[PDB]
Formats: structure tokens, C-alpha cells, sequence
């Protein structure tokens, strides 16, 4: 039982209390209603384009107006739907029907008119061309990618992505409307634009449409690529882990020898969410207004996540080496398992002859240390659940020969095993 | 079912773990018996059409739809006899001794819709342009497609070298100089995304197909359209190289592929009914033309095979393999181990036999009279338990370290993975 | 450097029961 007893003068028994709570909701859509946001009144579009360009050059933008323009602008982008496109029971778009981003979601317009005010960076006296509209649309969404990317020591990389975005949208099929270095300066005023919910929702809607439908202005995705599989890093690492190790998703979990994995394994593999479906709302469920906090986040699946990347460092994977470890979720214990698991999967492959010249040769081949969960488990038990010196040698050699990031797995490995 | 686990305490729970997936592959075969087509805006008067497009070129003004209609008219200009009968995916294009155009290989349906030819840049040719002048522009326009595709880091100096060669080609006979120098680099800077345009790819491939089969005076236009050939089939292309480097036949090589994963991939790229063996089929340019969807022959589709090929190439020190981008999804560590055993067999060893003799009698005596075999390699792997040998590591390390590792190349993977 | 590890995931219920039928922290 949880009660334990202390002998302070008289004998005393105390129960131990620690606070714990769980709050996980899943993205499946039962009402069969497409995701909706409420925006402002329909814009003048040509004038709405003018207002936001001026605001862009001036680094002052109104989030509500910018959202309203983006909802109106999702009409210029049109393409035919290759196959019937259904997610969570919704028919969205039948094969051969031309569709827009407006087709994936529901935009609710309010009677209230937007400010659509001009600042000082408008040089155009005429109505804008479509490439221009697309260039602005891409630049505005690209703010989302920049807001997310903010963090410590992420500087030269942020400017490099901003330059890459600027190079797009200045060349055909896009026209240069903002000159250079404007995107970085507006980002400084709009660095937390990701938290704005409608802006994120619009970015996901654009990304969904561009992934399924090939278009001339598909480059707009460079802003919205981040919305894809957002806040599902635990699930994504798991799929990568499975494929790099060349194990079946089930067989891999058999190697997870710990009680903690149980809650996490149930959480990330809950049925009814269209994880397998190629173009479902699941891919952008966080961007769109569904589910709230993600159960597939790395913190949500902390033990699994830590074991995946510790094995990744053992195998020299750069992605694992720079990923941030979840400290709450027992990193040391995960690291030990990762060493035993890494030893098994590093430098070893299961090879069998599958191609022969003749059927007879196949028959001759049929007439004819070991990789198994049971083998690894016993080997761990034999060493008393303690890392081997070789495991430690391998971890340190990988971590030390790397530019260890602040809270990365490499830094953890380095700080933990170094003498 | 089968693929399920038991995940609970004080109760029993069975769950199939569900993982992200998003792929299916379309094949290039032509069953409808219809040549790939993009219907074009308006029928053009040749001389008038040239003047606008020459102007647009000089103006760095991008008019893709018009450029496409002009290129179709210019296809009338290039004509040659077909050497032998031309049979493709059930579509036969001409017969031996029959004159043909690039326009005769595909079908363009002409619409009565109007289109906008603007004179934005300076053209001084008051006279009607000569056929060479047309060819010079046509080559310059197509050469944009190649320039758009070659974008990436440290490719600046490379783009410039290619543009200079193209300019030199079209300023020299049989072509005439119409754009002076350094204009091609600047227009490439203006449009670096010409490759994404679908109508542009279609045209480049059509030209490339015509020029490979038919010898012509202006066949040099093929620079810039050469990239369309076997585009997005680098997995297939890599396998072809692999066969040649090791000097084995397609089958013998596949026997060395000792892994279950290769099976799906080998079946995919060698699916029958696609004219891979045919020399001048639509297949070579299937990606560029319309008849394509993703590609069964891309490096990702044949990921395991692709990685094994380049890991072996790295073992043998092929620079191309060292600089290729590894597919992380397709089990690179396991592929690297097989590649080590396969590289060991094929690096520094050859199968040599006497084939030339002084007299027939010597030949008969030779006919009267350690081992390279898949079985021998498989056993060697089995004896070492499927674990990479120390020598394999040493060789991998020596090759990767003494090379300028590119970002996600096989060279980088080898360095990061085996380094102590 | 030490962890308490136990098999918790099995292919079938029968395998689970068998593991239940079967240095010190």
C-alpha cells in the first residue's frame, strides 16, 4: 500500500501525496462539420491587398484584417481534385471537381467591416495582378513559420529561412512586391503571430490544399510546411524510428521494456484518428481548430520519445543528437535501455536470400547473436540493468564529436557520462 | 490482427499501432493510344510571333503561355526524315524515310481563344526573321528549363558555367547571336522556377525526344532539354550505373540483394508493360510529358535499392555515390552493412578469363580445362552474424573522412555513423 | 546508469501469461 511509517519519538504512519492530472482530447470529428473560424466582413480585395502591402513595408499589420484578406484570397488558387477526398466522414471534394482552399473549411463572415487602412508603403495606383496577390499571400503566411522558429541561438538560421522565402515570391510565378529585408523586420513586430488562432488555422488550410492539389503557387507551402504534423513529434519520431531500425511497428514496441511506456503507447495509438489516411485532417489537426492539446506531442509521449532519440544518438543520427530531451520523463532510465537497444540495431542487419536464378535454386536454399526481444531483455538482466562500459564509450564518442546544443540529447549524454 | 500487442496491467488491451502513411504509385504506360497533349491558346503567324517573343526575351518579361504557342509553331521549322519505323506505347510515329517534326510526336489541339503577345523589349529586326534566328531563340528559351532545375546551395558558380556554354552554342554556327552575353544568366535569375511550370516541361521533353531520334542541324538545342530524359527515375538510373560499375548483368546483380525489403522495390521498377528497354519510347520522357504520376522509378520509391547502390559506391570510392542524398526512411544502417559486404567483394577484384588465343588449337586446349558468387557472400555475412566487419568500418571511415561531405549525402551519413 | 526494466509488451495474450508464470535495487 502507499502508506509508510516514520518513528519520530512516537510511531507515526503518513500517506504520501503528490499532485497529478491528465487532460488529453483526440482530433476525430464526429459532428461531420468542417472546421470553422469567424472572421470580419468580406474585403474589397484589391483595396485589402493595398492596405496589407503598405502595412507590410511599414512592419505594422492588423491580425484581423490580414486574416480576412487571406480568407478572401483563397479563391484565386483553384485546381482539380485528383481523387475523391474524404476525411473523418466528410466528403470535401469529389474526383474531377475544381476546388479551392475555401472548400476544406468553413469561413464565417461577420457584418463588422475591417479597418483596411493604408500606412506608407503603397506605390501601386492600379488593381493588383494575381501573381502579386499570391506573393503577398505567401509572405504573410511565411510569418507563421518565422514566429514559430523563434528561440535562443536560432539567429543566422532564421535570417537564412527569411532570405530563402524572400527569394521565392520575388521570382516567377511570383512578382517582387516587398523589396529585400522587409520580411525580417515585420517578423520582429509579429514574432508571436503563431499564437493567433485564426492565423494558424488559415496556414493549415492553405497547406492542406497545396499538399493534395498541385498548383502554380504551391511554393506558398514554405510558410505553411510547419503546420503539417504540428505538435505530433512523438508520433513522427516513432514512424521514423520504426523505418530506420527496419522493424514492424509492433515488433519495435516489444523492445520497450518498461512500465512507463504503457500509458504513452495507449495514448499515441488510440484508434479512430485517421493516422494512416494520406490526406486527412489529421495531418493539420492542430493547425485547424480540432483537439486542443495534442496527445502525440513529444512531451505527451516523453518516454517513447526519449528512448527513440537515445537510440538515435547511439546510431549517430544527427536529428536525435539535436532533439530536446524531456527531463520529466526519466531520461536516465531511457538512456540505459537505448544503449542496449542501440547495440542490437547498430552495425547489424537481418539478411536473407530472396532472389534466385531458378525455382530449383530457391528450393535448394530452402533446405538449410540472434536479434529478438527476448535476447535483449535477458542480456540487460544479466548485466543487472546497468549500462555496459562499451555502451558508455559509444555514447560519449558520439556526443563529444558533436556541437552539442543547449538542451539536446547530445548535451545530456555529455553532461551525464564524461569521465 | 497478428500486428498487435498486449499493453495493459490489471486488464488486457490489444492495439494495432497506427503510423503515418501517404504513398501510391502511377505507371507511365500509354493505354488510351493518345499522344500526350496540352491544347494551345491561338494559332500564330510565324514572323509576327517571333517578334513578340524576341521582345519578351530581351525585356526579361515572362510570358509562359505565349512562349508555349510559339514553341509549337517553331516545331514546324525543325524537320527530318525518320531513320527507322518508330513504335511506342502502341502509338506509331511515322515510318522509315518519313519526314517528321517535333509537333508530329505529340498532338496539340488548337483553340480559337485569344492570347497576349507584348513587345516589351527591344527588337530591331524590321525584316522577317530567318530560320536560324528562330532556332537560336527556341534553344535559349528551352535552356531556361535546365537553369531553373539546377538550384541549391553552392550551385552559383555551376549555373554560370552552364549558361556560358549555352550562350556559346547559340552564338555559333548554325545559330546566330541574338542576345549578346550575360543576358542568359540574368534572365535565369529573373525566373529560377521555370521548371515548376507544367507546359514548359512538356515542351522541353517533346523537343528532346525529337532531337535524340532525328539528326538535325539545330540538334544542339538539346542542351537544356537533356535534363527531361529519364527525369525522376534516378533510382532506375542508379541501378543501371551499379550494374556497369561492378560489371555484372541485371539479374546477377539482383541475386546479391539479400534483404526482404528489396523485393517490393525490384518488382516495382521492373514491372512489365513499360518500355524501359525500348530506346526511343515515351518512357524516357514520361515524367516531362503528361503520362506520369510521382514515379515508380524515383530514388524514394526504390529507396532501399538506391541506398544499397550508393553505399557500395562509397565503398568503392565513387564520388557520385558519396555526394548523393541518402533516404533516411529506407533503413540506411542495414543497407550500409549489406553494402559493406557487397563492396568488399566488388572492390579491387575482377573476374578474368582468357578470351584471346594465338591459334584455334590453343583455344580448344583452354576450353578442355576466392570465388565470386551470391552464395559465398551470403554465407560470409552469416558467419559474421550480419554484423559489419572491422575492415568494413575502416574503409567506410577512410572514404568518408577524406571527402568534402555534402549536407545530407551518403558521405555525411558515413562520417556521423562510424567515427570511432 | 541503472534501470529497472521488465517486459510489458507481448505479441499475444498467451505470451503475456507465460512471462507472468516465469544487481538488486
Amino acid at each position: 500500500k502507499i502508506v509508510f511509517k516514520v518513528n519520530n519519538q512516537v510511531v507515526s504512519l503518513k500517506p504520501e501525496i503528490i499532485v497529478d492530472q491528465h487532460e488529453y482530447k483526440y482530433p476525430a470529428i464526429k459532428d461531420l462539420k468542417k472546421p470553422c473560424i469567424t472572421l470580419g466582413k468580406a474585403p474589397d480585395l484589391n483595396k485589402a491587398y493595398k492596405s496589407v502591402l503598405s502595412g507590410m513595408s511599414a512592419a505594422k499589420l492588423d491580425p484581423d484584417d490580414v486574416c480576412s484578406y487571406l480568407a478572401a484570397a483563397m479563391q484565386f488558387f483553384e485546381g482539380t481534385c485528383p481523387e475523391d477526398w474524404t476525411s473523418y466522414g466528410i466528403v470535401i471534394a469529389r474526383k474531377g471537381d475544381k476546388i479551392t482552399p475555401g472548400s476544406l473549411v468553413e469561413i464565417k463572415r461577420t457584418d463588422v467591416e475591417g479597418n483596411w487602412a493604408l500606412t506608407g508603403g503603397m506605390e501601386l495606383t492600379r488593381d493588383p495582378t494575381v501573381p502579386e496577390h499570391a506573393s503577398l499571400v505567401g509572405l504573410l503566411l511565411s510569418l507563421y513559420r518565422l514566429s514559430k522558429i523563434s528561440g535562443q541561438n536560432t539567429g543566422n538560421y532564421k535570417t537564412n529561412i527569411a532570405d530563402r522565402i524572400e527569394q521565392i515570391f520575388e521570382t516567377a510565378p511570383f512578382v517582387k512586391i516587398v523589396e529585400h529585408h522587409t520580411l525580417m523586420t515585420t517578423h520582429k513586430m509579429c514574432a508571436n503571430w503563431s499564437t493567433i488562432p485564426n492565423f494558424r488555422f488559415l496556414a493549415g488550410t492553405y497547406d492542406m490544399f497545396f499538399s493534395r492539389i498541385e498548383h502554380l503557387y504551391s511554393a506558398i507551402r514554405v510558410g505553411t510546411v510547419v503546420t503539417a504534423y504540428e505538435d505530433c513529434s512523438g508520433l513522427v519520431s516513432f514512424t521514423g524510428f520504426i523505418k530506420q531500425i527496419n522493424l514492424t511497428a509492433r515488433e519495435a514496441i516489444l523492445y520497450f521494456f518498461h512500465k512507463n511506456f504503457e500509458e504513452e503507447i495507449r495514448r499515441m495509438f488510440e484508434p479512430g484518428q485517421e493516422t494512416a489516411v494520406p490526406h486527412s485532417y489529421f495531418i493539420h489537426f492542430r493547425s485547424l481548430g480540432l483537439s486542443g492539446k495534442s496527445p502525440y506531442s513529444s512531451n505527451a509521449v516523453g518516454h517513447v520519445f526519449n528512448l527513440i532519440h537515445f537510440v538515435g544518438c547511439y546510431m549517430g543520427q544527427v536529428r536525435s543528437l539535436n532533439a530536446t530531451v524531456i527531463a520529466a520523463c526519466a531520461p536516465h532510465e531511457m538512456s540505459v535501455l537505448g544503449g542496449y537497444l542501440g547495440e542490437e540495431f547498430f552495425g547489424k542487419g537481418t539478411f536473407e536470400r530472396r532472389f534466385f536464378r531458378d525455382e530449383k535454386e530457391l528450393q535448394e536454399y530452402e533446405a538449410a547473436e540472434t536479434r529478438s526481444p527476448e535476447a535483449v531483455y535477458t542480456r540487460i538482466m544479466m548485466n543487472g540493468g546497468r549500462l555496459k562500459r562499451s555502451h558508455i564509450r559509444r555514447y560519449v564518442s558520439v556526443s563529444s564529436n558533436h556541437q552539442a546544443r543547449p538542451n539536446s540529447f547530445a548535451e545530456f549524454l555529455n553532461k551525464t557520462y564524461s569521465s
